[PDB]
């Protein structure tokens, strides 16, 4: 409507354009095995910015090709300047790192600045704020982190290893990159052991019937993290969200 059309692949991508492209345009939205419907593609098409987050992931964003459908939109990779480790083929969940989450806002606001030079400066603004509060969200978890009585967890996914490095934790996914054999079964039940794990963190929107099992089994609590791979109920801001999801984290491992 007003000013640019921005669409983005998926939620952790739609709120980081959000907040750092402000009021100024048009920011909607459109995991692991997700293909673009008809509809999504030719909403890529008809922007000016489609916002996805790494071609590990949304692999078909690759597939797109603006230039045949002789449409001027810009695909753009917003997590190219991240340095991404391998499995564990590398592992995409950066977005769970507070810090990593606020190089790509800022990354995402030079696009945006690309694009539409007027407001260069306010799209950076918004972004320094962003970093900002990653910032104070970073440190407030790192003091927080190094006085649990419990440094290990267990996700229905892995999906915190980005978070895990930041907080010195030890993460172990029941299923690994994407939502497990029965000797895997086994080892996660041996991981549980070893290190003493007292919550499995099922994730909403993946059947918890597997985590519930391995807790009933092992002594431990059934919990919720999210991945922020879904949109999150409510209204709160991507840091908000990583916030509280950092906090069901610390109240576990307390
Ligand atoms: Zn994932």
């Amino acid at each position: 409507t007003q000013g640019m059309s921005v669409v983005t692949s998926f939620y952790p991508m739609y709120a980081m354009t959000k907040e750092v492209s402000g009021d100024l345009n048009d920011v909607r939205m459109i995991i692991h095995s997700f293909e673009p419907s008809v509809n999504d593609v030719a909403a890529i098409y008809d922007a000016d910015l489609f916002v996805y987050h790494s071609h590990t992931l949304e692999a078909w964003a690759r597939d797109l090709d603006p230039n045949l459908k002789k449409s001027k939109v810009d695909v753009f990779e917003a997590s190219k300047p991240l340095t991404l480790d391998r499995v564990k083929l590398y592992d995409p969940h950066t977005w769970t790192d507070p810090v990593l989450a606020g190089e790509e806002a800022v990354n995402i606001a030079k696009e945006l600045g690309r694009l539409d030079p007027k407001h260069k400066d306010s799209y950076t603004k918004n972004a320094k704020a962003f970093k900002k509060e990653a910032e104070q969200l970073t440190e407030e978890y790192t003091q927080k982190f190094k006085k649990v009585r419990s440094k290990t967890f267990v996700t229905q996914h892995t999906a915190f290893s980005y978070l895990a490095k930041r907080f010195g934790l030890k993460q172990l996914g029941i299923s690994g990159i994407s939502p497990p054999s029965p000797r895997q079964l086994k080892e996660i039940q041996d991981f549980v052991k070893e290190y003493n794990v007292k919550t499995i963190f099922a994730e909403d929107n993946v059947n918890p019937k597997i985590a519930h099992a391995i807790a009933k089994s092992t002594g431990a609590k059934v919990k919720t993290l999210s991945p922020l791979e879904a949109a999150p109920s409510g209204n709160k801001t991507y840091l908000e969200n990583l916030r509280a999801n950092l906090e069901v984290l610390y109240q576990q491992l307390k």
